[PDB]
């Protein structure tokens, strides 16, 4: 079944690694610098991994040491706007679960709709809105092997990990924001009317990923921490043209702070 | 076509029954007690019915007498979160239509977002929000054999049936609420941010069913009455973990009142 | 690929035509009268066009002269509620692009939710809400041959074309409204609760088309102008039953003004 696929994937991964990570990190598009801070023990290209989706817009699974602990890092992820199903988008999370990963740190780039946000701000995700997503990764003809049929979503981002983020940030003098993330499919950016409405719904930041992974991670009983880099501002009255290159550059600008935050958080787990 | 399938299904059902019900009832998950009040003339397991979807999370069609009238009762229904298409979810409604059912009573369990609601409250559905549903049961390459191409939805829950509910409830001293139901796919429950936004949109109760059936029933010209059992409270500031067992228990608590209400309504039609 | 299909389609069209239109017009359902004002040089039934979707609820591509300029007119379009994929819905726009069309004028019928709107009003679309659409025409496994991967949507309806509309309308004494259009799938009309919520989101008019085309046109770098005929009023407190025949009749009522507006706009380009 899906269980047999996951077994095959994890068996392949276990044959390459000797570390036993209990922590996993999904790096957002344009946020690969963390891998430089990582003492890399094993590198596994996505193309070699059984049942992983082929050819992402290379993709690498890295196993090594960070903040004095064993971690697995996904460099590259699968996006719904690339034409992957939600099951493919979230397959790596199921794999991390079966590897024994208990804590998942997810980062992404997002548009800031909160008026106090500036480009390059780091925003801890304390909640999300998932209801715009057109396909749900939990819709399966059969009940789950692991977890509840109808998982509770009253705390999808674990409070202790949010508090830890803020503790570390205060200690390192990293300004840190928090708020509600809303997932859209993309790939087109949002209209002015859309930004206005999303803000009115209570969203602080909008992005094109992450939420499916967090849903699956919570259903599987993992502890999740999520963080957005604010790469562009989405104030509809003063909205200008956004450009992928500027978004990537802005993401890169914030990476040193993000890397430092994440390393020190892991160090403290 | 789909017409030929429906014929085959109804032909099979007609071969088992001798009653001529003009009233149909869809029982929500965790609300089977009504079948005890039913004088059952015929029992038809879902697994034996041509073109019905296989294996629900048994499923029975019961034909008998309730409130002095012939009725058909669906014990068990098909949910989008179980992986059925919207066409499969609503196929039983098309079948009831072709059987000659004119009045449809639909019940479900829902989360209460209206601050005056308490667990076990009965809420008459006076309107719904369907726009979060990711697939629409009316999207067909061919125009419908029965009904309008673009059906009006200014009164999806017939006023006379709502008034009747309230009349019966006052007479039996059953407290009765009313409000707007919003359908989500699930199967995960909603986040705090999601509950806040849904309430802000004007929803009173949120559930994972019913709306597709009501859309098809209205398109087919049937009279619909809908009622939710409030099984859990969804006030986002004071939200606690929900559990399937507690939701089912709460549903069961409300069933005697619901059964009494429904029997006396049917008695009065 | 999709590129080869488009080539085949355009090659077929080029073999029938001798004009070189740089302007394209998509006529909304119930708004065919513009073709009477058109000096028709070539008529191409949809059924003969390679890779066009078969059998619409005839369909014709007309090439001719209007407002002293060469134009292509789509009489008949493909709707998501008819069971076509979003790729099929927007294929004609890709074809117009490959024909060299730079300016696209799109018209439709819509329900008016702005309290100042009356039936037969013309409303220029100055922005849209696309996030209810369940499938996105840009979700492709491969990056686009033309355009950006993540197109900006800060100005999906070109300001100069909106200003031109208003200039022409003032000159011809045509009252003209403007506002935000929201796309829904249909085919059922909206409930009272839905009209209330859509208005609250900031929509002025709601319809069952157009947005997919505008997204693709903008991604392909075309200039878009959009206009709705308000065919029915959607004030939820005073909502009455809508009927397709009355909607079509109302659309027809507004056509002379719309045709005059469009001809004089094209004349001025
Ligand atoms: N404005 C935006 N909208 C959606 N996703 C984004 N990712 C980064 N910026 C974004
Ligand atoms: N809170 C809730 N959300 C969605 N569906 C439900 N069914 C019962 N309770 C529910
Ligand atoms: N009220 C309405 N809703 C959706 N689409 C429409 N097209 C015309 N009127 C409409
Ligand atoms: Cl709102």
């Amino acid at each position: 079944s899906m269980f047999e696929q996951i077994q095959e994937t994890t068996q392949f991964i276990q044959s390459k690694i000797t570390l036993r990570p209990a922590i996993g990190i999904i790096l957002g598009t344009g946020l690969g610098a963390l891998t430089n801070e990582l003492d890399i023990d094993t590198t596994i290209p996505y193309e070699t991994i059984p049942h992983f989706p082929l050819s992402t817009v290379s993709g690498k699974l890295l196993i090594g040491t960070l903040g004095g602990k064993s971690v697995v890092v996904m460099q590259g992820r699968f996006h719904y706007y690339e034409g992957y199903t939600m099951q493919q988008v979230t397959y790596p999370v199921r794999v991390m679960h079966a590897l024994g990963i208990q804590t998942l740190l997810v980062s992404n780039a997002a548009g800031g709709m909160n008026p106090t946000f500036q480009t390059s701000d780091l925003m801890v995700i304390d909640d999300h809105i998932s209801l715009l997503l057109p396909q749900n990764p939990l819709i399966c003809p059969n009940p789950p092997i692991f977890g509840d049929r109808f998982p509770d979503m009253s705390e999808p981002y674990r409070k202790s990990l949010i508090d830890l983020a803020f503790s570390v940030a205060a200690e390192l003098d990293i300004p840190l924001k928090r708020g509600v993330y809303v997932s859209v499919t993309g790939p087109q950016l949002e209209t002015r009317a859309e930004y206005r409405m999303l803000r009115q719904w209570g969203a602080d930041a909008v992005g094109m990923s992450t939420v499916p992974e967090v849903i699956v991670a919570n259903q599987l009983g993992m502890d999740v921490f999520g963080i957005s880099v604010i790469t562009d501002l989405c104030f509809p009255d003063t909205l200008e043209k956004a450009e992928l290159v500027k978004i990537l550059a802005t993401a890169a600008q914030a990476e040193p702070k993000l890397t430092m935050l994440i390393r020190e958080m892991i160090g403290r787990l």
